[PDB]
Parts: structure tokens; sequence; C-alpha cells
């Protein structure tokens, strides 16, 4: 093309461009890793596949209010804390890409990766815009072959909690 | 011979430490290391000075009845899992030269070895053969001078308990 200005990268020497959170927690029972958690929106969106195996027994106690019509956990945190975590959600932009891996699709009523993509131990990861806000929680999947659908559950602005296929498995 | 006119081929790493191969998990009690456990036998035989078993979270929670009369224990764990402890017994093979450094000596139809068990929980270290299988453990030990003869139960095809060589010391 023709070029009358450069303003793209170009002139960093950058040590990192890491985008995949860190902002996230493991959450213990036995001892292993059976989850990560996060603080999103107002009133946290998080313990839904992640409230059985709980985060810590003082957060434990203290939360929990659900909703197990749903089988979600809802209940805010004070402000210092999601600071120190993920920020809130109150809209859903379609800024991601990120989760995990390096596109899902909203269409259809379903997050989708390509299959064979999708396995057990990715259960919890969020799935994140570039800003860091959380629209989605993966819970777990089913092979589909072709692609490999996600189960989540959700908090935006039209909300639908438990938007999932009709054949996935909590792993 | 048949096969190779060499054990082994040029590697940077050796597989075994020298021929001993270290597969043992600490065991608490009042926060301090009173034994070792390592799944030995058909119901498992490892109290002897301590109450309670530790090689997993997952494992010790599942496992745990008893018949307090020795302090046994009786469980069985996955196979997977059974390989990579300690073999079984009921018969008495010859290999044993190893309990914690790998030069126990024979003599005066005892194993002994130079003093290094000064430190608490030498009441709970398996007696294992040159490749391994544990007929006994140690229980604890006499000084006769500047050495340590053995104290031991066993479950191999000698029976007898408590062998005393003068006094079983318990660290």
């Amino acid at each position: 093309p023709t070029q009358k200005k450069k303003s793209k990268p170009g002139k960093r020497m950058r040590n990192c461009m890491k985008i995949e959170n860190d902002c996230i927690f493991p959450v213990m029972l036995d001892g292993k890793v059976n989850g990560y958690a996060c603080l999103v929106g107002d009133k946290v969106m998080k313990p839904a596949h992640v409230k059985g195996t709980i985060d810590n027994p003082e957060l434990a106690k203290l939360t929990f209010k659900k909703s197990s019509k749903y089988d979600l956990e809802c209940a805010q945190v004070p402000v210092c804390m999601k600071s120190d975590a993920s920020k809130f959600t109150h809209e859903k932009p379609e800024g991601h890409y990120n989760w995990h891996h390096g596109a899902v699709q909203f269409s259809n009523g379903r997050f989708t990766i390509p299959t064979g993509s999708g396995k057990p131990g990715d259960s919890g990861r969020p799935i994140f815009d570039n800003t860091g806000k959380v629209v989605a929680i993966v819970l777990g999947g089913a092979n589909e072959g072709a692609r490999t659908a996600l189960s989540v559950v959700t908090w935006n602005k039209d909300m639908v909690t438990r938007i999932t296929p009709e054949e996935s498995v909590e792993w």
C-alpha cells in the first residue's frame, strides 16, 4: 500500500505480551486443583461446578446463597477483593476470542472450539475479552467430533443462565 | 552371555540411585515424622508406632478402617498405585541389603548398619530387597557400640514378632 505515517508497534523490546489470565486463583479439595476461581461480576457468578470442591473454608461459609434451580451461587464480595481478581460484567461484548484457546464463536447459544482441543481440567477457566471481562464460565463440554461444545453459566444483560447443550457432561 | 555384554548403554542419567529406588511417603502424628508408609500387603501392615497413614490425601481419607490390637489397618487401593508402592509378602526371598542406606551388613544372623538412625522416624522405614519387596518393617534398634542392630516385626514365612537384639528403641 502507501503509508504516510507509522503508528504500528515496531519500537518495542518488551519481555511480556501475555493476555491469558493470571488473576485467577486455584481452589483446593484433597490438595488437588479441582478448578479455577475468580470474582467477576457485581454478585459473583463463579461457584457452579466449582462449588462442590469449595474455595477455601473461610470463604465457603460467608458467601453462599444460591439458586439451586440453576445450580448457581450468587452473592457479592467486597470491592477491594474484586480489584485483585477479575472485573465485573454488565454486558456481553464479543471481544472474547481468548479463554484457553484462540477462538470461541458465539452463535446458536453454544460456544465452540474445534474438537479434541476441549479435554478435562479445562473446567473453571473463564472466557475472557481483552479487558478481562468474563461473559461466560466453562463448566464442561462434550466432544461432538467436529467441534467441542462447551457448557456455560452466564450472566450478561439478557442473562439466560445455564445455556448449555442437552448432551454435555460435567467433567 | 546372551543379550548385550553390558547391562546398559551410554546415558547421562541412571535409572536407579545406585540400586535403591525411593518411593517412600512420610506419615504425620502431632506434626512430627514418626515413620514412613508405602503400602505392603494384603490388608495393610505399616502402623506399629503410628496411627494414621499418608501416601496421598485422597487415599488416606478413603482407606481408614482398623483392628486396634497390633494396630492393623484394612483396605486396598487401585492396582496402578499398588505397583508403585511395595510388593506383598507371605514368603521370604533373599535380597535384603537395603532399608535406608544400601550397605546393610549381614552378620550374626542380623542386619546392622552404623549409627545414623538416631534421628526420629527410623521406627517405620521398610526393609526392601535389592530390586525391592518388603517382608518387614524396621520397628527399632539397639546400639551395639557405634552401630545399630535392628529390631523388627515381619510377615514372611519365618514368622516371629518383636525380634530383639537387646531392646527395641523407638525413635
